């Protein structure tokens, strides 16, 4: 019944993950043949969370970035909310780290500059992510990273001491990025314990193992990101051009969106109007409402073809 609405536009394939208050399924958008990821949430189960879902959705509508997984379509039915997202066939950074054991400093840098890019942009737009971890970072077709899961934007192992103590959202995301940096280069958490309060204690103390394979510059950067006092912690600003970050690149992290929505793409508009046998101007006007309905999804998925060098064409 709920699925009747979705199945007008998508063929549903297998579940690819489950995360707290949602399951995500692989799917194909019937009109463009593009694969997508559909986040499915039941409104009734966890009904008081629905406000944080609703603001996650509006946040995503204001994020458009080369390292942020794109929202295409929101469908609300009687009992469900369905969010159609850019599909990242490379899967989770988490599983990539498992298979490699740990990344070299060179490859960590490549990956980490993408993460800093996404997060600095999120902050530039006035948000904090607040659940940065390797399950929330995916590899797309080109092995580029895409940040997902804005359900807590405004677990324990990645949470900053000040956030734990209920006391600074920018600074807290930097701490989390430090935990991520550590995990990339080391392949295990800097603070970990079976007992949650003992984990808390270790976080508050700020002491962690420094493995033998870490370079002095890496060790310094970790020290600066993992300051328990947020006032002493490196700020986002200084992370973007940190010497460790700058090694082999020689320019600071490029955080600004490279793909911003300026004017409508003539060719996507033209293809829709021709395909729907509709007046080109009505089509422009209707696309310009930006409802995140099936027309928006189709438009955006055509834009995505264009940016992957595929012909802008409907079937
Ligand atoms: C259990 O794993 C997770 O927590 C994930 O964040 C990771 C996992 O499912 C979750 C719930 N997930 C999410 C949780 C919340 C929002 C989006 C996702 C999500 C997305 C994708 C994938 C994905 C692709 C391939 C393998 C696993 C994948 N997952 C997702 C997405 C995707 O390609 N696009 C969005
Ligand atoms: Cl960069
Ligand atoms: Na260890
Ligand atoms: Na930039």
């Amino acid at each position: 019944k709920d699925y009747d609405e979705l199945l007008k536009y998508y063929e549903l394939h297998e579940t690819i993950g489950t995360g707290g208050f949602a399951k995500v399924k692989l799917a194909c958008h019937i009109l463009t043949g593009e694969m997508v990821a559909i986040k499915i949430m039941d409104k009734n189960t966890l009904g008081s969370d629905l406000p944080r879902i609703k603001t996650e959705i509006e946040a995503l509508k204001n994020l458009r970035h080369q390292h942020i997984c794109q929202l295409y379509h929101v469908l609300e039915t009687a009992n469900k909310i369905f969010m159609v997202l850019e599909y990242c066939p490379g899967g989770e950074l988490f599983d990539y780290i498992i298979s490699q054991d740990r990344l070299s400093e060179e490859e960590t840098r490549v990956v980490f500059r993408q993460i800093v890019s996404a997060v600095a942009y999120v902050h530039s737009q006035g948000y904090a992510h607040r659940d940065l971890k390797p399950e929330n970072l995916l590899f797309d077709e080109y092995h580029k990273l895409k940040l997902i899961d804005f359900g807590l934007c405004a677990s324990l192992a990645y949470a900053a001491p000040e956030l734990i103590q209920g006391k600074l959202g920018s600074e807290a995301d930097v701490w989390s990025m430090g935990i991520l940096l550590y995990v990339l280069m080391c392949g295990f958490l800097p603070f970990d314990d079976d007992n949650v309060m003992a984990l808390y204690k270790k976080i508050m103390r700020g002491k962690y193992d420094v493995p033998k394979w870490l370079s002095p510059s890496s060790i310094l950067l970790l020290q600066q990101m993992l300051q328990v006092d947020p006032k002493k912690r490196i700020s986002m600003k200084n992370l973007l051009n940190h010497p460790w970050i700058m090694q082999d690149y020689n320019y600071p992290v490029e955080w600004q969106s490279k793909n911003p929505f300026i004017h409508l793409d003539d060719d996507c508009v033209t293809e829709l109007s021709v395909h729907h046998r509709n007046n080109r101007q009505t089509m422009e006007d209707l696309i310009s409402l930006w409802q995140y309905d099936h027309l928006t999804a189709t438009y955006l998925l055509l834009l995505a073809k264009k940016a992957r060098g595929k012909p802008v064409r409907l079937r």
